[PDB]
């Protein structure tokens, strides 16, 4: 039950040892799919429009297809609002941004 | 420290050995745990309608709840946009989506 | 080759042993890592209003920054309608969700 002679015996099997050992590398590989999941957030945006946002329980699909290219515009939605054309403007936006929280702070 | 006698001796514990010798299978189970999140994406859809569209700080509650069952319909939402009725028509839809780049590429 | 004197030899390295022996705890941490991703669903809701939803290929952003504080309100849409201040009221929701199935059934 577990020993130097036992571990070294696995290399002679050339069958179970692959699964038994490759599992260690497989652990890190498993961790990989989780990071993959963040793209789904992008998929939900496409999914919302592509099939229908409100409870679906189909002509709008032709128009929904623009969301394909929408990946580019989507990143721009956040960037164009903060700075708008020039980046120096972002600094200006940064000051008002702090000012807006003060206004909404008290209902 | 650590040997045939040490590993076998641990069996006398009858408590730690279970958690220590079952985590290995549990590692693969973690992979199952993360794949569970994929269904969670439907929850966001429910949450978006059930939260009141844009954060606003309602009959929609009764209808939004049945989105519970709507999860079944949600999988169908994608199937209905892509194929429509039969699983043959979808071959054509696959073509128009790729074709859309051509239509949207001009001008 | 795995042995009493072999395992204890790793501590002398004071380098690889940390990475080699800390991955085991890290596997459990990965479990924490996958659950971390769920908050992104919350971010997506924020993003929906903040960047837009329908294929978006100056006045709009000042209002959207209101959503900054809106994060607090965002969690309240679900909590207030679902439970309504006290938990005793949540029991009403508990019964309402079951009966609600009867209503969407016919549609």
């Amino acid at each position: 039950l577990l020993e130097l002679d036992k571990w070294a015996s696995l290399w002679n099997w050339f069958d179970i040892t692959n699964w038994l050992w490759y599992i260690r590398i497989f652990i890190i590989i498993v961790g990989s799919l989780i990071g993959l999941r963040i793209v789904f957030a992008v998929l939900s945006l496409v999914n919302r429009v592509r099939q229908g946002y409100s409870p679906l329980s189909e002509r709008d699909r032709d128009r929904s297809i623009r969301l394909v290219n929408g990946s580019l515009a989507l990143i721009w939605d956040d960037l164009r609002s903060l700075s708008l054309f020039s980046y120096h403007r972002l600094r200006d936006l940064l000051l008002i941004v702090t000012r807006i929280v003060e206004l909404l702070g008290r209902r």
